[PDB]
């Protein structure tokens, strides 16, 4: 009965990181079109 | 005894999932860099 709770313990403990890991991912998704987009005004911005 | 397995199913499943989901979380976050690297060598390479 304990080993049902630490196993299903097992499989709640770890797919609740990749998910939060599947939240980082999308954290530097943001960040990759954050170095585009805010990188992108310097140039429009030396060019003036 | 049933849930047993199923329990060891899905662990034996899943963990073999994050080893290469961590290394595809592991290219984005070996991505920003050069994309960094480039973008501040063409404000190198503009600024002369």
């Amino acid at each position: 009965g304990e080993r049902l709770e630490e196993a299903g313990g097992a499989t709640s403990a770890q797919i609740e990181l990749n998910k939060k890991r599947e939240a980082e991912m999308s954290k530097l998704r943001r960040d990759l079109e954050e170095s585009n987009i805010q990188h992108e005004s310097t140039l429009a911005n030396l060019r003036k």
